[PDB]
């Protein structure tokens, strides 16, 4: 069947697992536990197609910048996390979307933008500001909850498409 | 605030103002009831945007092909709907996608192909031969249904990604 490498990405944080886990376990981890590189296979069916979700969960931090290099060597398509209520992370972004496209040799790669926490009311990101930044980079924005399990289908199944259109 | 003017087209029968009714209404409407031309508006918040969906519901039938001109004009965005049971809706797609790039003088039109009514069994449409068509066209797939509400928000909110992106 086919078989979609997809690869979730963002500072310290944002809530990268919890995204992953509410796809996949349907439930929200709420809890303090730092990802060094962790796997998820999945059978789903995605607009009538069976198909493979493998997803690489990533570490928000540091430690071998360039050991980013080989899973975005390999990856699909990406999703670019930030969350709502942290603007350091929503300026990560750049710096993550400008090593994808070094390794990928591509300035057009399938990737979402997604604004997570979306349920805390302290903001500090506006919308407009994401919708303006992904629209610089041809890219869909999708705001998500992984708390209420808001948008979580939507941004994973969204690169999917996008993986489909390439 | 921002509005987007949604136009949801097909043959008749596939399910059109069904989709329409579970998006606005939340319920799937089971009984014989022919659209005229019917409008709804409802105030949404999409991806931290606050909106006005302004959607029209229109007839499946023939009468008047030239009154489509004057909704397809004023029209943002598209859901070019058939039903995953019925071929020849599937083969109608094609009439209605060059009617709206002919009277809006465009070749890339902000549009989403809905295969709708995907909780039934007696499937006559394969999902690769409308994902194919989709890519040929250049535009999403999404699968839907009515009945269970599957797909329904996703099927709305990418196109209004898709005018977001245009
Ligand atoms: N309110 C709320 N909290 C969230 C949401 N998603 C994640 N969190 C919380 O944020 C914290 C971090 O989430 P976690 O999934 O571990 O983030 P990470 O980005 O994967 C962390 P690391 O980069 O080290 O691997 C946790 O307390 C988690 O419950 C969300 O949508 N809303
Ligand atoms: N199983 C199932 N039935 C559906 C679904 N959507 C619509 N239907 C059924 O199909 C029939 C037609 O639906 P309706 O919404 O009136 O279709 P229409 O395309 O709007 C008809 P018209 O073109 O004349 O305006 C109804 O019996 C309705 O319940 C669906 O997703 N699945
Ligand atoms: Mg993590
Ligand atoms: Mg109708």
């Amino acid at each position: 069947m086919t078989e979609y490498k997809l690869v979730v990405v963002g500072a310290g944080g944002v809530g990268k697992s919890a995204l992953t886990i509410q796809l996949i376990q349907n439930h929200f981890v709420d809890e303090y536990d730092p990802t060094i590189e962790d796997s998820y296979r999945k059978q789903v069916v995605i607009d009538g197609e069976t198909c493979l979700l493998d997803i690489l969960d990533t570490a928000g931090q540091e430690e071998y910048s360039a050991m980013r290099d080989q899973y975005m060597r390999t990856g699909e398509g990406f999703l670019c996390v930030f969350a709502i209520n942290n603007t350091k992370s929503f300026e990560d972004i750049h710096q993550y979307r400008e090593q994808i496209k070094r390794v990928k040799d591509s300035d057009d790669v399938p990737m979402v933008l997604v604004g997570n926490k979306c349920d805390l009311a302290a903001r500090t990101v506006e919308s407009r500001q994401a919708q303006d930044l992904a629209r610089s980079y041809g890219i869909p924005y999708i705001e998500t909850s992984a708390k209420t399990r808001q948008g979580v289908e939507d941004a994973f199944y969204t690169l999917v498409r996008e993986i489909r259109q390439h």
